[PDB]
């Protein structure tokens, strides 16, 4: 079992998320 | 089993997500 | 089994998701 | 069995999902 | 064997805006 | 065997706008 | 054996608008 | 095997702008 | 069992996160 | 095997803005 | 606009799910 | 606009979620 | 506005989560 | 906007979360 | 705006999380 | 108005069983 | 108005059991 | 107006068990 | 306005018992 | 306004029990 994965970005001006994992929770009680 | 993945990915401005997973709960009780 | 795959994204301006996933609660009780 | 696939995006603005997978709850009790 | 190539250009440019991508998680 | 090209031109402006993308997750 | 090749030119431009893609989740 | 090549140029250029990725967590 | 993976961003100005992960709690009680 | 090469140029600027990618976590 | 709504819920054992929201993408790409 | 809501749960055992809100990625690339 | 909720809930043994929310990411690149 | 909430939680042994919130990563990169 | 809440928990014995937030990452690089 | 009212039993067992309830997310 | 009752009684038990509830996230 | 009242029981044992709510996160 | 009341019995036991609720984050 | 009463018992117990509640972070 091989698996193989490149990846090439370019970003100018990033305010979001590049390959990223967030995790918020907001939540109210 | 070979999986071979390529992404090639050019952005300017990013206020958003790129290849990213995201979670939010935002939840009222 | 061979599984080949290739992505090539071109964005200006990114507000929403690109080859991402998004999960959200938004729950009221 | 061998599956191929090519995809090619060019988006201006995206305000929206492209390539994405998006979960909504949205639920009330 | 795949190969992928390319040689293109992109340009995004956002001017004279006010209030742009204002995002709350 | 799979072999991919491109050799193109992207090109998104927004320009003189007020409250753009805003987004609430 | 597949080939896919591409060369041509993308455009989209919003202007002098407001209330654009509001967006809630 | 598989190999990858790229060649390109990107450009984002944010100008004359105000209040621009106001993100809140 | 091989897995191999590229990564190579180019980046101008970064004010979001970039292969990170980001945990926030935000709760109210 | 597998083989990577990238040869290109990236460029990101923002010019005369305010309020510029305030965050708050 | 009055809502009412009463939940009674009695359970002996509980292997799943009970007055919930889940979201899984479980995607490949 | 008034919304009232009453819960009543009773559980003996309780392997998965009662009353929650789950977020789960498990996304490959 | 008025919104009125009661919660009650009685646990013999908890292995999961009661009145929660859970975010995990459990991604692979 | 009046908002009154009533939590009455009977455990008796706790082995996962009440009334909690969880963030997890768990990303392989 | 008047938001009241009320907490009443029970525990015998807590071997994970009750009124908790709790934060980690667990990555791989 | 509305009223609501019980006033029963519920009963729940697995008795000598091996690999129950066993999920995945 | 409303008004809600309960007097009743709930049993859950599980006996000489392996590998019961499993879970991964 | 709302009025909630409860007089029950519950009861949740768990015996002579192995593996028992093994959870991964 | 409102009101609530609670007058019961909650019981939650683990006996005899091994590798109970172990737990990985 | 709002009133909340409880007058109730709770009881939880493990006996002769091992490798409980072990818990990893």
């Amino acid at each position: 079992t091989q698996r193989l994965a490149n990846f090439l970005v370019h970003s100018g001006n990033n305010f979001g998320a590049i390959l990223s994992s967030t995790n918020v929770g907001s939540n109210t009680y």
